[PDB]
């Protein structure tokens, strides 16, 4: 099966996943001074405040807090999207180390981990329809730097202790995704794709230029996870980002100056 190790990396996913080497994959390096300003782009509409979190989960590769995404509750709109994006989970990718992590770089600076607020475009009416449409989702990107503590993130470092394995669920309800936001909403935008198998070129990326700060022991809390399951061989679940892929025949719109 496709992880992050030396024998089922980012390297090898090709092939189960021929799309790995696709002309719109992600994620990218953002080369700060080739990307154009585009005075076009609104700014992002982000409309969390009746957003109803529900679980928490270890899939293997990464930890997601998931939604009701059965009504219009916690939405994405505006920015350089049509219509309306509904949030169904949140995740991250982080390093070992603080100095790697983040999939995005940012003029090959890379953060220590990224946060994926992963959204689906309503007129596709599910999330496995959405994916399969290269307008089908919009995912907002958020870099993580190791610095003072994020209060809004304490609690899911608190609970990670109870989903340390692969397949391991917990009941994570009245989550705010508010608390994750940094104070600006400037991104750059860019058409994509899912950063795991598999692979799908259906994403919207929308990446903030503002990182959040964590501190050192939130993050060393993400670095006690397994990528195994309970009763198998330990694997600490780290390095778990795809890195920068060919940005090909694509420009990424800046929504500032
Ligand atoms: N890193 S990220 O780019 O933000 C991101 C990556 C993967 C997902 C994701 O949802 N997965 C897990 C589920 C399977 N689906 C596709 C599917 C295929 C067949 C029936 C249903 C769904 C896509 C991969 C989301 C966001
Ligand atoms: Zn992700």
């Amino acid at each position: 099966h496709w992880g992050y190790g030396k024998h089922n990396g980012p390297e090898h996913w090709h092939k189960d996943f021929p799309i790995a080497k696709g002309e719109r994959q992600s994620p990218v390096d953002i080369d700060t001074h080739t990307a154009k300003y585009d005075p076009s782009l609104k700014p992002l509409s982000v409309s969390y405040d009746q957003a109803t979190s529900l679980r928490i989960l270890n899939n293997g590769h990464a930890f997601n807090v998931e939604f009701d995404d059965s009504q219009d509750k916690a939405v994405l709109k505006g920015g350089p999207l049509d219509g309306t994006y509904r949030l169904i989970q949140f995740h991250f990718h982080w390093g070992s180390l603080d100095g790697q992590g983040s999939e995005h770089t940012v003029d090959k600076k890379k953060y220590a981990a990224e946060l994926h607020l992963v959204h689906w475009n309503t007129k596709y009416g599910d999330f496995g329809k959405a994916v399969q449409q290269p307008d089908g989702l919009a995912v907002l990107g958020i870099f993580l730097k190791v610095g003072s503590a994020k209060p809004g993130l304490q609690k899911v470092v608190d609970v990670l202790d109870s989903i340390k394995t692969k397949g391991k669920s917990a009941d994570f309800t009245n989550f705010d995704p508010r608390g994750l936001l940094p104070e600006s909403l400037d991104y750059w935008t860019y058409p994509g794709s899912l950063t795991t198998p598999p692979l799908l070129e259906c994403v919207t990326w929308i990446v903030l230029k503002e990182p959040i700060s964590v501190s050192s022991e939130q993050v060393l809390k993400f670095r006690k996870l397994n990528f195994n399951g309970e009763g198998e061989p330990e694997e600490l679940m780290v390095d778990n980002w795809r890195p920068a892929q060919p940005l090909k025949n694509r420009q990424i719109k800046a929504s500032f100056k």
